[PDB]
């Protein structure tokens, strides 16, 4: 069925099957919706025999330069997508929800790439986009495909984030504590605007744009400090580096950074140890740092992320595509 936002109970469920649910992404509750407030929120859900929910999908309508919308479940949906029989039957709940208005239904879970399941994607008639399309530009994916992910269930007795690592990159993370690195975190107005400061800095000396204050705001009201937290770094007085993670399901995120210009001690270092730290603390099965272009010394977010996984990049199956209008589909997507 189709979830009434209006309807608070309704609204409840759908929230405590996420939440506890162990595919559950931050991006798939609710409170996403109230982050993208410039998308329109359609969202959607299976029950079984004793109507409990066991399947859900988030999903965001967005604007072309057709009379079509994008309908978008970003990291979704919640359930064990290789179950492509229940899928199916997710994926026509939501396809009645749209109603028509959509040219695509686009959803991007965060299972592993194979050529057993990209098949049987295929064979029920979905388009699926990853290593058969370009690794970057408009036409790559929305989410990279190659993510940076900590598994710390490898490490049951695990206390502090060094007991995850060699000797040598024992080091490295004690580099910037042992130089007064010190880190604080939270959820707080003081402490967003110190990750403002930071991250408009580190956008301006890339060159690239930013994100609006107001987003984060958003993000914040949304989510309580026990989802999402802020990391501050500082030596004596001085604002070095943040980090903004997100607990959701069986992970903690790594979702957005910010460092000053010139000397920061290895400040971010110190950040990705106290992340990681929150992850032991709260018994996560999992720290995502993120996306990376490509497993070589060659990329920079390669190099600094593979301090800290030493695994090899997890690859997912990438988007796996709904095509609703053929037309508009071939017109805005293309490999
Ligand atoms: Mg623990």
């Amino acid at each position: 069925p189709v979830l009434n936002l209006n309807d608070p109970q309704a609204v409840e469920r759908y929230e405590e099957f996420m939440r506890q649910s162990p595919y559950g992404q931050v991006t798939q509750d609710l409170g996403w919706a109230k982050v993208m407030n410039n998308w329109e929120p359609v969202d959607v859900y299976l029950e079984d025999d004793q109507g409990a929910i066991i399947a859900a999908m988030s999903m965001l309508l967005g604007d072309t330069p057709t009379d079509k919308k994008f309908a978008y479940a970003s990291k979704g949906p919640v359930m064990d997508v290789t179950d492509v029989d229940l899928l199916d039957r997710l994926v026509d709940e939501a396809v009645k929800a749209l109603d028509g208005r959509a040219y695509v239904l686009r959803f991007d879970p965060e299972v592993a790439y194979s050529d057993e399941f990209n098949t049987t994607l295929q064979d029920h008639g979905y388009v699926t986009r990853n290593r058969n399309v370009a690794d970057a530009g408009m036409h790559a994916t929305i989410q990279p495909r190659l993510n940076m992910v900590l598994d710390l269930t490898k490490f049951p007795d695990a206390k502090t984030t060094l007991d995850l690592y060699p000797s040598k990159t024992k080091s490295k993370i004690k580099r910037p504590f042992r130089d007064g690195v010190e880190v604080h975190s939270g959820n707080s107005a003081t402490e967003l605007d110190e990750f403002f400061k930071t991250y408009t800095t580190m956008a301006e000396r890339h060159g690239i744009t930013h994100r609006p204050i107001e987003y984060f705001q958003r993000m914040q009201a949304a989510f309580d400090a026990d989802t999402m937290r802020i990391f501050v770094a500082e030596r004596e007085g001085k604002l070095l580096s943040t980090g903004i993670a997100l607990k959701y399901g069986r992970k903690i995120w790594y979702m957005y950074a910010g460092s000053m210009d010139g000397n920061t001690y290895y400040a971010p270092y110190a950040v990705q140890s106290e992340m990681i730290q929150w992850a032991l603390d709260t018994n996560t099965d999992l720290y995502d740092l993120g996306g990376i272009e490509s497993e070589s010394t060659d990329d920079s977010l390669y190099v600094f992320k593979h301090v800290f996984v030493k695994d090899a990049p997890r690859e997912y199956i990438g988007e796996i595509d709904k095509v609703l209008d053929p037309e508009v589909y071939a017109e805005l997507v293309k490999d």
